[PDB]
């Protein structure tokens, strides 16, 4: 059965909460959704060597979900020199390679391309992949960051892991409706207008059926204030280990 | 008098210790030299909010020097909308945007330049700069990365500020006999084979009275094995507020 373990649950400036990144276990395979500038310390805190990760898949290039793969890239290198797989939309590679880590690992005879630190595996919008035997993703293309391409997962068919997005309520509606989906994880801007997230005022106003598959993350240091009051959601804890 | 407080004082993978960082206090003025992805953190473990720095310094562009900066660009912004100032050499701006921050931080109508979130100074090697009243810092080219410009800092006319780069005794000996060098903070690679940077067994071939003036910055996880096996010289305390 697929188990799930939030590296952090915090949104980018939480400091109780490391940056938002999850890791799948299905079987002995570990993706590790998203490696953000606390990802490295978050492993090393729930005791999970760099080895151990088989895959990464990139939603967005935001500091909190891309900016740990330079020490991920560079440990791997130095330690087994296994290339993690990264799972990534094609429209994301120039910018995560060009724009994001060619500055710090680049180097002459060293490394020249995404290619050299990362054995890279291009996800297409709306084609779902089999990551292994229990593991099957297939990336939606939603809204955050105006002009920016973005990424939710639809995992096995039926848990949809929502990243970063504004809010969407036909998109979640349409899931539970027409694509058997039993489980939303769905991050949350707990106070401030919703200009990049998804608010937790919109979120309420989600029918009560639908409430009930969610559990919150991506969230801010004031997470305790809201507790109870969230319906019938509530918050993802870090580090908790979920079956399914 | 100068105050120094290093927000971390590990080398790139440590996890002890944070990413090597300093911050420098003349008077009122605080001096942020490096901004790596732990600096938010160590920022709030120390109760520092990002509204009292003033300016930020690059030495160079890998993670564990640039990595927080788009996390403090965005929270200035947010925030009071103050933008740090960036002091950086002119060789270094366009690879640190360019490939480096642009990714996160590029937004059609919002982020377009370095500009829209820092206001940059550009700082010219060997040509000293007064940041403040009681604060001059003159950049020093050295050597780290192969093809890639890195710094190091000379403060004050009388303080060494290695940063990163490999072994270079006679720089040392030479700004102890011609620029009246009193006090050096240098890093030190104590495992391993010193390809990118200055390992422990080199620092020891210095001589006596260059040791006594160097405490030691950028080590691993096993500094403590090394307690009191350093000659002369002495291990920096992350956080430790030091006079000078
Ligand atoms: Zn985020
Ligand atoms: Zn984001
Ligand atoms: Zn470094
Ligand atoms: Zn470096």
């Amino acid at each position: 059965a697929l188990r799930l373990q939030m590296l952090g649950t915090g949104g980018a400036f939480a400091k109780k909460y490391f940056n938002n990144n999850a890791l799948l276990y299905a079987g002995d395979f570990t993706l590790l959704i998203d490696c953000g500038i606390t990802a490295p310390l978050a492993l090393h805190t729930i005791g999970k060597s760099v080895e151990e990760i088989d895959a990464v898949l990139i939603t967005h290039i935001h500091g909190d979900h891309v900016g740990g793969l330079e020490e991920l890239a560079f440990r791997r290198k130095f330690g087994s020199g296994r290339k993690p797989i990264l799972y990534i939309a094609e429209n994301l590679v120039e910018p995560l390679w060009e724009n994001t880590l060619k500055g710090g690992l680049s180097q002459d005879g060293v490394i020249h391309s995404l290619n050299d630190v990362f054995d890279v595996r291009l996800l297409k919008e709306s084609e779902p992949a089999q990551l292994a035997p229990e593991l099957k993703v297939e990336l939606i293309r939603t809204p955050h960051i105006p002009g920016k391409p973005s990424y939710s997962l639809y995992i096995n068919d039926e848990i949809f892991y929502s990243a970063d997005m504004t809010f969407e309520p036909e998109l979640l509606m349409r899931l539970v409706r027409e694509r058997g989906c039993r489980r939303i994880f769905h991050e949350v801007q707990l106070t401030g207008k919703g200009e990049v997230h998804t608010t937790l005022q919109e979120l309420l106003s989600l029918p009560t059926e639908i409430q009930s598959q969610i559990l919150l993350k991506h969230y801010s240091d004031d997470m305790e204030s809201f507790r109870g009051a969230t319906g019938n959601m509530d918050f993802l804890r870090q580090h908790e280990v979920y079956t399914l």
